[PDB]
RNA sequence: ACCAAAGCUAGCUCAACAACAAAUACAAAAAUACACCAAAAUAAAAUAAAACAUUCACCUAACAUUAAAGUAUAGGAGAUAGAAAUUUUUAUCCUGACGCUAUAGAGAUAGUACCGUAAGGGAAAGAUGAAAGAAUAAAAGUAAAAAAAAGCAAAGAUUACCCCUUCUACCUUUUGCAUAAUGGUUUAACCAGAAAAAAUCUAACAAAGAGAACUUUAGCUAGAUACCCCGAAACCAGACGAGCUACCCAUGAGCAGUUUAAAAGAACCAACUCAUCUAUGUGGCAAAAUAGUGAGAAGACUUGUAGGUAGAGGUGAAAAGCCUAACGAGCCUGGUGAUAGCUGGUUGUCCGAGAAAGAAUUUUAGUUCAACCUUAAAAAUACCCCAAAAACCCUAAAUUCCAAUGUAUUUUUAAGAGAUAGUCUAAAAAGGUACAGCUUUUUAGAAACGGAUACAACCUUGACUAGAGAGUAAAUCUUAAUACUACCAUAGUAGGCCUAAAAGCAGCCAUCAAUUGAGAAAGCGUUAAAGCUCAACAAAUUCACCAACAUAAUCCCAAAAACUAAUAACAAACUCCUAGCCCAAUACCGGACUAAUCUAUUGAAACAUAGAAGCAAUAAUGUUAAUAUGAGUAACAAGAAGCCUUUCUCCUCGCACACGCUUACAUCAGUAACUAAUAAUAUACUGAUAAUUAACAACCAAUAAACCAAAACAACACUAAAACGUUUAUUAA
RNA sequence: UUUACCAAAAACAUCACCUCUAGCAUUACUAGUAUUAGAGGCAAUGCCUGCCCAGUGACAAGUUUAACGGCCGCGGUACUGACCGUGCAAAGGUAGCAUAAUCACUUGUUCUCCAAAUAAGGACUUGUAUGAAUGGCCACACGAGGGUUUUACUGUCUCUUACUUCCAAUCAGUGAAAUUAACCUUCCCGUGAAGAGGCGGGAAUAAAAAAAUAAGACGAGAAGACCCUAUGGAGCUUUAAUUAACUAUUCCAAAAGUUCUUAACAUGGACUAGCAAUUUCGGUUGGGGUGACCUCGGAGUACAAAAAACCCUCCGAGUGAUUUUAAUCUAGACAAACCAGUCAAAAUAAUCACUUAUUGAUCCAAAAUUUUGAUCAACGGAACAAGUUACCCUAGGGAUAACAGCGCAAUCCUGUUCUAGAGUUCCUAUCGACAAUAGGGUUUACGACCUCGAUGUUGGAUCAGGACACCCAAAUGGUGCAGCCGCUAUUAAAGGUUCGUUUGUUCAACGAUUAAAGUCCUACGUGAUCUGAGUUCAGACCGGAGCAAUCCAGGUCGGUUUCUAUCUAUUAUAAAUUUCUCCCAGUACGAAAGGACAAGAGAAAUGGGACCAACCUCACAAACGCGUCUCAGAGAUAAUUAAUGAUUUAAUCUUAACCUAAUUAACUCAUAAUAAAUCCAGCCCUAGAACAGGGCACA
């Protein structure tokens, strides 16, 4: 009998999406803290963007999840107009992701007295 | 008590040093007559490359030894292969043995018996003593000594052998084996893990270490720790084979009768040749037969002796036939311990810890990585884990992530393997038939010697060794199902409407109104009527209603049971108790001891420290030897009587030669046991002695020349055109 | 003439007929010379031999089929189609013959042949897959070829029998073989790696010999010839991929001479062929083949961190479109077996198309100053290899098929529950759509659980064990039952359940009968009892498919059936069944036409048990059938009919009493057999394999 199944390429490994890192984890500069093929979670304070969305840590710290409000750039038009027709009382939410800085800044210190 | 058992020698390993005489290549073993001689062309493949085409060390040569160096180079730049320049080396003498004892060591008492036509293969065995010029009772198997209901053959035990009670042979192989999967009759003797790069361990000397060349940021140098056995079909080179069979070339030989003018690939039918059909036979009488029955039988006929063609070939009236009792390609010896991701085997004891499949792959019977794990080391946190936190429409069980806290685990570093062919049970889903002892993933569990009788996965429990102690755990199998009863029945009016009729009761409309009470009717009934009951009083009594489901093939499947009181009792490897040497296991990996040899020193009768190894067989359809069982079974043979070779009774492959065998033949003697498949006695066993006598048969000249004229009862012919010598001359001991 | 040893044939050869290739001398052919000699085809004779040079050949562009090989559509019209249109071809299958030793349908149609024929012969005949030297058609004569009829003959058979001889059993000699874990070696039903002498629950059971029979020990023999799998082999064939030697060819050099030639040898490099070499023939798969797929990404499966399978369900990619040319160097990271993949701060000075996928490693090649190279798509990639094997071989596997078992029950098979409907009226006498719920385990499947160091597989023969879902016989309910037949339903397994023609056949048709000529299971019972016609190896034709080798669950002809029994098992008690007659009574029953049971007498037949006076077989005094004899009481109940009679004062056979009654098969048992303990040497026997048993006083 013919067997012929008509459907091809199922086949892919997982990509391995989702979140590294967890809220009050402690993260070095650098560390990419959650990878996703959508926007789930935006990158907050001190948290970059990669071009595949990715987001990495920016400062030395304490990563914390957010939800905030939501005020997209005027120069993407789908979000702007999302935005638009809203009824009149409500804003939009989303969750961020946010280093909070450890290491102070800096350190004075007395190199000679002259 | 038989059968058996034991010796220590014959000789071997490995290594240093360095009886002529005659006869013979005629068909070897034969004194002697005319010739010829003599010759040479790369090694291939098996195998590695996980296939296979280029390529694959060693295999011929010498060159040795320490280095340069596994370096320069050469390679489907893969597998692997691999130099030189340049360097090093003191003499002989000084022989032996941690080499074997008769399944070893040579194959060897022998290249012999024997097996092959031939090249070639190739065994087995000996044991007293000074003297034979003296005559231990320990393997299996059996005997002494048949066997008495029952059941992996034992164990717990008992006064007692049984009788009771408790237990699925062992290996291998698998997901799982009592399996009705493989292996083995039993005994003995043989019969299977080898390497030192990196590492660890123990020592030397140390900024160095090594008795030369090298390596060095604690290193070097030395020791010690390591990796099997048996199997193809094949492929390549060189030999040997045509005494079988295939086909040829020589030289011979058969074919009677009967019929026909006939030797005409004609008839009939013997000898002779084939092999049709059936039955016997099947470890046979016979590795292809016998009995009957059949085909052909002067021809493409059968048959004897002697040549020839040889495996990358020959031969073939093609059957892929035949070429020496296996031919899709002979046999033998080499290559050759060919190569097997595939079976099958792999030998002492006792302890620690212990594994289930993520990737790639001519890969899915295999490897190599990850993960888990084992053995050492260094460390710091590891599991558990409350808020808090992880998405956008709907979206359960739940995950991820973390302090506290309960515990001791986890990570790294250095070495290593196996494993990577799983089953079922619960849960979530797919596919299929909302079927599988079905298949495909994800999360859990399990693989008791206790329960579910029996039992792999379900349930109770985790583990040692003794006790003629205790407490408990899971669990023994129960549960049910019934009845319907009075008495009575007139009215408009067969209401309209339809309709053959239509009268409650074919369908539409209406649902009215007498009686105290009876529907313009819920059933059947009739063509329509007619007729039966239900609803309505009257008389009474009232208690219910939610009903159930045939069978399989050897022979039913503990026996039984309503009851003396139960939060019983009886029940494990669990847990107490009394003592300890103090807690399971396949693959793989760590440890501690020891059996038997030999060598160093001890030891003296069995030895104890070391060093060494041919270092330990219940399993390979293992090898050899010997024993059983089947089994005293299958099967084998001699015509009668006498006075002992004389008569009888029956059936018919007989005497010579050729080839081939070699004393098997003849006489006398002996036969306990060897040969005869048994006896008697002897042509076939043993000893001694003899024997076949040449006129038959073998051996036995050349060269010239004449000669066209078949055998066939041979007159003469036929087509297919026929084997064979006389005579003359020249010389011939 | 052939497969010495499973096939003597239709296979091969062969007279004859045709194609090719050759113009010549010392070893073949050949001491030959084209009427000859080599390669072949097809098979005498007779009548024939159609059309086709486009492919591949082969020859010396062209030529060739007695070379390899081919020889059609589609529709329109007088049920048909002489005609018609248009298309494609190198030509369009003709003369014959025909259901065939010719794919299937298919047991074609019909006649003859028989009581009956899937056989045989004759016809018709599109054979859509005949067909003319891979020969087509008739015909003598011949086949140990295949088929069919008749005569005749008979032990083939109805349906067996007697007697001899070899074996045979007892005595005496001699004395093997496969095989064997150990066995102190039962039966049943369960269980279990799914078929138990060993487990569980029950049964049964002094001990050993000898003789028999073959149901079991997945019996004994051969590390399965089937199947699949090894990066195992081999033989065969070609368009597989790489290509020598050789034999021939053609050419260029060389060599000799000429001013362009080649006599025979003969070397280097080519070419073109023949003969010929070396090596392979990927993988997944609900066995393999055929079919399909092999890398890369989005969804689902996989619901909320990641991961996550299928020959699971669905969509995509092997690139486009632009402009803005989207740079160096380095922290930390995700991911990850590895290889590859990903983000990215600081420091210097690409976008849109769901956007995610648009891609290939080393080595080796070409390139320039630096880099580009693949349906390597089997996509972690061998620098380059296909078909076959039924002539096959080895290593393995029950890791995986065919047989059988087991599981499941889609299909199949028996019931019930529900009434629409049929049945004129009437659901349920006889049935019954759409549907519900239980069962059975034989079918075709599906699974791959035991067996591949063998569980030998269809149909018969013989002998049967069992179920009951009764085909007969026996009791009964209902009827759209007057009676005779019937049609349905209930209870009953002791006994039966035929002989033929055609097929290998179970099935089926058909002839003739029977009381009936059941449906099943038992390894589709039964091959250590038998038979192999059939499937299923080697030979061979004929369609067809391939260029071939070979091949088609397509036909046809032919073709080895081995076991001496160790163990368990087993090796004679009886106590009838069925017809058909004759009667009754031509009566009961019906308007008549047709027409019964029950009771009672007879005959047979079959099955048990025996026996020879006759007959028949008989050369023994016996054995034997074709001949003769003899065959049973009582008790029980199943389904169903009735009486008294309560719950419930009527009723009511009652899963209420008490007695009851009527009525099958089994199944019991009356009755029958056997049944005196020990002398046994011999010798007789109607008794016997041995041992046992009966006789041996007359007479
Ligand atoms: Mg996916
Ligand atoms: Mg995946
Ligand atoms: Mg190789
Ligand atoms: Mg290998
Ligand atoms: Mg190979
Ligand atoms: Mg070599
Ligand atoms: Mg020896
Ligand atoms: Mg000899
Ligand atoms: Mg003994
Ligand atoms: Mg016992
Ligand atoms: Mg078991
Ligand atoms: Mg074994
Ligand atoms: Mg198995
Ligand atoms: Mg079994
Ligand atoms: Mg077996
Ligand atoms: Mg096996
Ligand atoms: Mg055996
Ligand atoms: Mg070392
Ligand atoms: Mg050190
Ligand atoms: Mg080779
Ligand atoms: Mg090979
Ligand atoms: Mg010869
Ligand atoms: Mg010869
Ligand atoms: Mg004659
Ligand atoms: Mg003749
Ligand atoms: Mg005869
Ligand atoms: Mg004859
Ligand atoms: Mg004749
Ligand atoms: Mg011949
Ligand atoms: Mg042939
Ligand atoms: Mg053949
Ligand atoms: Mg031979
Ligand atoms: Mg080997
Ligand atoms: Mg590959
Ligand atoms: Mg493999
Ligand atoms: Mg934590
Ligand atoms: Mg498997
Ligand atoms: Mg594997
Ligand atoms: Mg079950
Ligand atoms: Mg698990
Ligand atoms: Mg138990
Ligand atoms: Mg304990
Ligand atoms: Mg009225
Ligand atoms: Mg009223
Ligand atoms: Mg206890
Ligand atoms: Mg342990
Ligand atoms: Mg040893
Ligand atoms: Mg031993
Ligand atoms: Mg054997
Ligand atoms: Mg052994
Ligand atoms: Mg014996
Ligand atoms: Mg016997
Ligand atoms: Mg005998
Ligand atoms: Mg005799
Ligand atoms: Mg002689
Ligand atoms: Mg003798
Ligand atoms: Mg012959
Ligand atoms: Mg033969
Ligand atoms: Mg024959
Ligand atoms: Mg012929
Ligand atoms: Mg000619
Ligand atoms: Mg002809
Ligand atoms: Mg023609
Ligand atoms: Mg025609
Ligand atoms: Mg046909
Ligand atoms: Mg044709
Ligand atoms: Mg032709
Ligand atoms: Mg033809
Ligand atoms: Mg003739
Ligand atoms: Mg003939
Ligand atoms: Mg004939
Ligand atoms: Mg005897
Ligand atoms: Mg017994
Ligand atoms: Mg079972
Ligand atoms: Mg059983
Ligand atoms: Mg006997
Ligand atoms: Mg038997
Ligand atoms: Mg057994
Ligand atoms: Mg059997
Ligand atoms: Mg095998
Ligand atoms: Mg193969
Ligand atoms: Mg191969
Ligand atoms: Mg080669
Ligand atoms: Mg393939
Ligand atoms: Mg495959
Ligand atoms: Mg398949
Ligand atoms: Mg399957
Ligand atoms: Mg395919
Ligand atoms: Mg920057
Ligand atoms: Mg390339
Ligand atoms: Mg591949
Ligand atoms: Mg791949
Ligand atoms: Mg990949
Ligand atoms: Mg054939
Ligand atoms: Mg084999
Ligand atoms: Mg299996
Ligand atoms: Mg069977
Ligand atoms: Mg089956
Ligand atoms: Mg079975
Ligand atoms: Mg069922
Ligand atoms: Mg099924
Ligand atoms: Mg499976
Ligand atoms: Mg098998
Ligand atoms: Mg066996
Ligand atoms: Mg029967
Ligand atoms: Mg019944
Ligand atoms: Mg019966
Ligand atoms: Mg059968
Ligand atoms: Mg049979
Ligand atoms: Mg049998
Ligand atoms: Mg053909
Ligand atoms: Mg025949
Ligand atoms: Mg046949
Ligand atoms: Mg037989
Ligand atoms: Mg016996
Ligand atoms: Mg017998
Ligand atoms: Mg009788
Ligand atoms: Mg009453
Ligand atoms: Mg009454
Ligand atoms: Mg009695
Ligand atoms: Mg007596």
């Amino acid at each position: 009998t013919g067997g012929s199944s008509k459907n091809l390429g199922g086949k892919s490994p997982g990509k391995r999406f989702g979140i590294k890192k967890m809220e009050g984890h402690y993260v070095h500069a650098g560390n990419i803290l959650a990878t996703q093929r959508h926007f789930r979670w935006h990158p907050g304070a001190h948290v970059g963007l990669g071009k595949n969305k990715c987001l990495y840590a920016l400062e030395e710290g304490v990563v914390r999840y957010t939800k905030e409000v939501y005020v997209p750039n005027p120069s993407n038009s789908e979000a702007v107009d999302l935005v638009t027709r809203l009824p009149q009382g409500a804003v939009l939410y989303k969750t961020f992701v946010h280093v909070v800085p450890a290491k102070p800044e800096g350190t004075f210190k007395l190199v000679a007295m002259l």
